[PDB]
């Protein structure tokens, strides 16, 4: 039927001292925060599940982008790390399971890793 980007944004681990944490997720300009984890040490296990319906297709040159940061509620969101994917083996595949570290504002590999399922498919289940 009608197509949808799916992400099922499990785990993020390794990560440093204690925060409340929030996800940010954006695709084709369009972004989704997940719910505030709050008091989280080093592992958030934010399982949210988050959705882009798509009009026609999507080609393989195109980004997904995750970024992690710590949240406080009379603070400005600071940044952990950022994830991103093109999206080829999604499309060719329309399944891919991601597990990899976070990279910094000065392109530093850290250490702070995430776990998520991508899919491309059916909305409807097929
Ligand atoms: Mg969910």
């Amino acid at each position: 039927s009608h197509m949808a980007l799916i992400v099922h944004l499990k785990t993020v681990s390794e990560l440093r001292g204690r925060a409340d944490r929030i996800a940010k997720v954006t695709f084709r300009g369009q972004s989704f925060y997940s719910r505030v984890l709050e008091n989280c040490e080093d592992v958030a296990d934010f399982d949210e599940t988050f959705r882009w319906p798509v009009a026609s297709s999507i080609d393989r040159n195109e980004v997904l982008e995750i970024q992690i940061f710590n949240y406080s509620k009379v603070f400005s969101n600071k940044l952990i790390g950022t994830f991103r994917m093109v999206l080829q083996k999604v499309v060719e595949e329309n399944r891919v399971e991601v597990s990899d570290t976070l990279i910094d504002d000065n392109n530093a590999i850290i250490k702070t890793s995430l776990s998520m399922e991508v899919r491309y498919q059916a909305a409807d289940g097929t």
